[PDB]
């Protein structure tokens, strides 16, 4: 029994020592590798991630069907990074970025570096150069599916080529790199976090579709326990409904009381119906930050 | 004749003495090697296995087409093991575990160890370390097909490498290890049990598909006679329909009487139609356990 | 910090040195590759393009739904080129050119070279021949979608074939080539500029539809920052409402004052309502040119 | 400059040498491939065609809405051909030919070959047989839209099948073949001339509708510059108002003087109002022929 | 020239050999396929048909507006067939046959087979059965427009189904089948003769409307040159005015002399006014038959 | 010949075997399907029907202009049915039944079931329920034209819906159902008998209009040869003049002698003028029944 607990602890310890923390863990453990993170713009996803956001210096993959919200998510990551003064780059092979929508999400477009490479190889080489510079914090690649190999222009093999080198340089510079993928597997193994995202419904303000009910699953997580999920809405032209997540997480954590349709904080009603309570948190950011901080301290 | 019976018995005896019990047997013999087992969650499969479940300290392979039920089966093995206080590990290369579904099947997610290895070699080494610890009872690997060799990332040979060492350490610690495989052959020879599983139909509650008609064949069995089969349903979001198997096995064994569509036990009707009779056993677990125990004593 | 600025500058510099200027840039940078351009006939689009027009010696793609204005746009490019004495060619697979409308837009039909090829391959070969001649400045192909491969007559592969060779010869002769496409991806990668155009409304002179509200997005731009947009009207039988764009851009740039509905320049009213102010600029081209020149100097 | 003119000429020359004259041309050039033609019965259309009529040995397509005048046009082509002793065939899938109207247009019905095929394939095979005979000058098919494939009776693919073979044999025998089409694209590419025809108004002799104002556009022309247009009237029961076209073309070419409503030739009035002047030319065919010849020499 | 005549003859010959006589012909040729025919009751129509009547063993379609005379025509075909001892069938989906009117036209109602099918499919199957019996000479279907498909009761596709089989069996048994259609196209292609019939005026005996001026056009004719026309009257309660046609055809053929309003044959007046001359032929059938025979010999 | 008679007989036999007797027949044949019938109250109509009345278990349609006698006819059918002890139902959507007039015609109003449904669907469902009961012999629906679909209240489609089911249940219970229709076609195909009725004149007893001269045509008859007609009078407040029909039919059949205006039976005068002879038959019902029976035996 006890000696078995010690045997287990030693074994887990030796494994971790050889392959690194995160090479094995209990799915219910609170522990999370100590790493610099960048918020995803979604409170429930930062929590599902265990570390409070995406890890710096690591490779991350985000995949899902068309219109699932992959780009919105990455744009919110960029805005969050830029909010902290970090330098971001956008490697584009999709040719679909909407700067108007991006600014609405907080992205500083004027200072966003951008590249629209001729081939998959060129994209990967530009990524490595930015990684080795030690002067770029976040690199988003949209998308992997559009990274046509030079020969095919004039695939799976291309990715295995410079993936090992790219990972090494990203790690050394502490550069976060996100690959967006639309629904071979060199990315599957080199990524420290893989997110599965999809639209699971519509948000209706009466009878008009105004947003999407979204769900993200952390299918791979080398910094904290994997398989947790996040659910949130993406409002058209506005992005992730962060405050709506704050309303639910506040209640769940017993920081915000819910009596039927009326929500209240510290005794005073903040709104009838999830919609009004959300509007209230949004207009009172100072109190929202406190509640958010409280939730993070409780779940992270 | 008689001297021929004695000659046969001696020959079989010498063979067994040299290569172990299970190296040869009559397909119709009742005898089953005395071994600790872990239920598969399926009554007809535990019976098809001859020992009442999967053998501890041995390697087991479970293969079948996509959506055949391989994972559900392994998750039920884990839940059954955890129900007895055993420590389980999940080595994942598929990145598809659904903890919500897992808890529904009885899995204690919080205490399930999990690893998402970088390479096939790393997975195998983690397996060996957990085996040598003498502190892990069940290890599930999902899946073999996803165990990409390091070189291929930056196959058949990889498996033959540490398979002999892994088997030795598993045996010594009495650790059960299950390899899930999706449809070279080092696994084929080192495994003590190999299960072929597939979907042979759909379960309809009227006209809506609610489950899968499933069939498992024990193509290899070194603990008891091989080639027996098991048939059972896997209900969406619920797992193996254990009680439905109990209804049929109870009847077959003349413990439960069937008169047309009405089933009865000890004189009293328990339901009209296999569905209601199943519901009854499920709501009266204490009586179900007795009938289950009876069936096991009769067929094991 | 500073050393990080220098590290960034060096990295961007090395990238540019290896893959050419335009291989990476800040979306808010003023810099634009020094290149010969040809006006598109639209002031806001020439500005959105960053270089003041489409680049000579490069491949350009213009795509959009039916009736979005693709042809009108290309015809205005041709007229602008011919206004400077440049030799233009029209490779037609649509068989829909209206010379009456074309002359209205300024096109010199009599001197416009035209080809109506039998197959996609023949079209591409004619394009290459005109490119290699060093005697053709602008080549418009209408459209890509109508370039049926010979075999299919008696696709994606056809385009990848001679696209690399065509691009080389166009570059060497400094010949601008525009592919019109109606809504595989060899064009997507070889093009230096890709324009997304569509009708976003109707222009009504009371209650009669007289034009189309149009929007063009520069989804790909290898000569200056991509993703900018242009909005302008296309009047039936007249083409792009250049003067209407001049009214708005003049105001925006504080060159033309707007007080309610009355517009004025240098103190004197030029018209009440965007329509009259536009008419005034149109009848006073000499002053319009000055204002246009001013806007270009300010935004280019 | 000059060397650029020579470079252009050589390039155009090489293109023409490789793909044939007509593979590229200036829209304003006077040159027209030297080919045998058959008048369409319309003076402005024979001119719009550049060669003075439709080309022998080539495929021609004539399409337009219902009642646009497609059949009348083809019937006038047949009459013109028969006037020169040429053998004509009519492949019919519409079953609507009016011999009374046809004779009025000059068609020699008794000697017109006719076929009413069972399937699209049979029609095409009959066409090929007539082509290979070297004894048929003009073949009219009415219509393409009615050429139902055998299978569909007991489409796009059917046309691509024998279109290449038919074209070859027609060319070799110098047989003109016209496909009438009512508003896949194998015809679009194999045709040397494609005509778009439609009714753009009504002809009123007071308040009674007596004819149709018609417009034909040469959307494809491989024998001379494409995109020219023709406008003429089609009088009920009479066909194309040839003399009315002669009045306008004579004036335009300054062969016939117009002073208000009075027209005159060589000093003498021929009628007040376009209607009377037309009647005069019609009653004085010998002078009309001279004026017609003059116009052709001036515009062809 | 001559060799061209021989080339033409050979080509036409080969075509006829491959697709049958009637697959191509000169519209003015006297030749008519040698076939058994059944008079339509109209002398000018039997002549317009070229063979003297409708062809046995073939499918015929007769269409026209309501009250155009379609039924009267078919009833006269039946009477003519029955006059020769032929067995006739009437497949009815209109439910409007007037036996009193039918007997007046010569129809032997008592021996006319009749069917009033439940569905379009049933009608077609009954037709095939009667065809395959080799014991039915004429089948009239009234009408196609009323042949509602079974599914639609509890269309174009239905007709294409058994049309090929029906045609085969009709041909083999030499059974004439007529489809009446009121104003997809499987009938259009399988029919050997298609007749377009309509009312073009009224017959007045003073000021009272007593009949209809009728015109039939043979829009499709695979047994002789198509496109000929027939004009005759249909008197209320009497049917086709055969004798009135005989008066005109006799005159036209110079067998009957007309001097103003007086008609005469072989020197003797037979009546003043087309009406009396008709009455005379009708009361002197023996002489009428001779004149009729003469006309047929001259025009057939 | 003979073998052709046998071929015909076999073919007709096979047709009848496949689609039922009545699927084909000679219009002059005496044969009538053996079926239970209900007199229509009109002797000439029962004869025109071939079976002596309307068929039980089948659907019948009776249509005609307003005031043609449709209701009177159905009321006489009901009275005749009730005279034999049959249970009748009246489904009313017209709301115009006159019980006083009905009793005069022999209808037993007190025992007549009646329904005045809210919607067309409800009417049809009530009909089906009465049909499936096996306890209702005759159902009259007045009228189809008034069967407004539910949706239209808060048509052609409605009828096709339950017409097939209704027909099946009516047949199984041997229930006669009559649809009255006032002048889509699901009724047209499901009905076994369709009657066209209209007023063709007035009955004057001097100069006062006392009745209507009526004519019914059996346009559809699946139990015996169709297209026969019936003529009889409908006297105001009395119904069908049955005896007047008996006078004419008796004479026609040479059972009653007519010498000018005097009628006589078996030698003795029964009245001068059709009116008196009718009165005589009416006052001597016992002799009238014999004559009626005689006529039926002769014509049925
Ligand atoms: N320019 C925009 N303006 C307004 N709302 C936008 C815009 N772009 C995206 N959205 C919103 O973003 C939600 C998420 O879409 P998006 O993030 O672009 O999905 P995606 O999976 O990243 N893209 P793709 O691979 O092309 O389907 C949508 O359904 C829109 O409501
Ligand atoms: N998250 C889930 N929620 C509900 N039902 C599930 C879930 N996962 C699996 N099932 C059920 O499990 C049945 C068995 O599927 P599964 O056990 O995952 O097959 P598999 O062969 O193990 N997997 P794979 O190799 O990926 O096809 C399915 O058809 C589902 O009804
Ligand atoms: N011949 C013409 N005469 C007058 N106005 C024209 C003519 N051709 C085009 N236009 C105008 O051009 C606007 C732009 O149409 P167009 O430029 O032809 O779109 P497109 O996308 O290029 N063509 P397509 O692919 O065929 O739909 C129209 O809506 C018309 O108002
Ligand atoms: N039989 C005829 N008699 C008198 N005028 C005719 C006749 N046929 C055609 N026309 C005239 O021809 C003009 C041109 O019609 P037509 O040439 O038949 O057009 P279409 O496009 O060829 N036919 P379709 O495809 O059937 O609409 C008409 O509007 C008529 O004035
Ligand atoms: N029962 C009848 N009695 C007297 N004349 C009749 C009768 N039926 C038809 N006719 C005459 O037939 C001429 C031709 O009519 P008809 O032959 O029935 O045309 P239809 O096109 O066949 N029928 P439909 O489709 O119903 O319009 C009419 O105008 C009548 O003069
Ligand atoms: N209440 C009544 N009293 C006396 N005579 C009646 C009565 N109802 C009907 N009749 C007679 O019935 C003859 C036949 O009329 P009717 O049977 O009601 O025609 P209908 O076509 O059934 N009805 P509708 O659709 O309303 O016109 C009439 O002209 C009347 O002489
Ligand atoms: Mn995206
Ligand atoms: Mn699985
Ligand atoms: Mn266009
Ligand atoms: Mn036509
Ligand atoms: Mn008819
Ligand atoms: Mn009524």
């Amino acid at each position: 029994d006890e000696n078995k607990q010690k045997a287990l602890a030693a074994a887990l310890g030796q494994i971790e020592k050889q392959f690194g923390k995160g090479s094995i863990m209990r799915l219910g453990e609170d522990r999370s590798m100590d790493v610099e993170t960048i918020s995803t713009g979604s409170l429930s996803l930062d929590i599902a991630l265990g570390a409070g956001g995406l890890p710096m210096g690591r490779i991350v993959e985000i995949y899902g069907p068309e219109s699932s919200g992959k780009t919105t998510l990455t744009l919110q990551v960029i805005a969050a990074a830029q909010r902290e003064g970090k330098t971001c780059a956008f490697i584009d092979a999709e040719h679909a970025l909407d700067p108007i929508y991006a600014r609405k999400l907080g992205v500083d477009i004027d200072n966003l570096l951008c590249s629209q490479p001729d081939t998959g190889e060129q994209a990967l080489e530009i990524c490595d150069a930015l990684a080795r510079s030690g002067a770029v914090d976040v690199i988003v690649v949209d998308s992997v599916a559009a990274l046509t190999p030079k020969a095919e222009i004039e695939a799976a093999r291309m990715m295995s080529q410079a993936m090992r080198k790219l990972a090494g340089n990203l790690k050394q510079s502490n550069t976060l790199l996100i690959f967006i993928n639309q629904i071979g597997n060199a990315l599957k193994f080199y990524a420290s976090v893989r997110l599965d995202i999809r639209r699971i419904g519509a948000v209706k303000e009466g009878e008009n579709v105004v947003g999407s009910e979204t769900r993200v699953k952390v299918v791979k997580n080398k910094i904290a326990a994997p398989f947790k999920q996040a659910e949130f809405q993406i409002l058209y032209g506005e992005g992730i409904n962060f405050y709506g997540e704050l309303v639910d997480l506040g209640v769940k954590e017993k920081l915000i009381e819910k009596a039927g349709a009326w929500y209240s904080y510290k005794g005073e009603k903040i709104g009838q119906g999830k919609a009004n309570a959300t509007a209230w948190l949004k207009d009172n950011p100072e109190t929202a930050k406190e509640i958010e901080k409280k939730v993070r301290e409780l779940l992270l």
